[PDB]
């Protein structure tokens, strides 16, 4: 797959589904994001924005974009990616939250703010190369 990636999630999200992304963080990475998006029209809401950042104290930001407004960020001040390194990034969709697992290590649980059933698309962009994106347990 090529970037930017913005593709429908076959069948939409359901509890029990996993999204499995294999990629390589750029040697020159500043940020990348994975968005679970409600639609494909301009101005679409983002149910879940997952955003690793190397600018400053390395961290991952988690948020929702609704009605053109970013919500209150959740943040984890740990960086599970490494510049130039391949990663395995998994989102397990559960009733209460998205469970994020990186390279086998549980990383975060982001509580649903928009109903998960409204998500139609996965969008990925930023400073990485993608090897694959797979939807499991749909
Ligand atoms: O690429 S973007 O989606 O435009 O980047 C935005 C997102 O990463 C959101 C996620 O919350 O953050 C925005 O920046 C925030 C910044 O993290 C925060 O420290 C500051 O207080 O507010 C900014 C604007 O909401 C990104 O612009």
């Amino acid at each position: 797959p090529t970037l930017p990636y913005y593709q429908p999630i076959p069948g939409g999200l359901n509890v029990g589904m996993s999204v499995y992304i294999q990629g390589v963080a750029s040697e020159h990475m500043k940020r990348f994001f994975v968005n679970f998006v409600v639609g494909q029209d301009p101005g679409s809401d983002v149910a879940f924005h997952f955003n690793p950042r190397f600018d400053g104290w390395d961290k991952v930001v988690f948020n929702t974009l609704q009605g053109g407004k970013w919500g209150s960020e959740e943040r984890k001040r740990s960086m599970p990616f490494k510049k130039g390194a391949a990663f395995e990034l998994v989102f397990i969709v559960l009733a209460e939250h998205y469970k994020v697992v990186v390279n086998g290590n549980p990383f975060y649980e982001y509580g649903h703010r928009l109903p998960l059933q409204m998500v139609t698309h996965l969008q990925v962009d930023g400073d990485l190369q993608l090897q694959s994106i797979n939807f499991i347990g749909g």
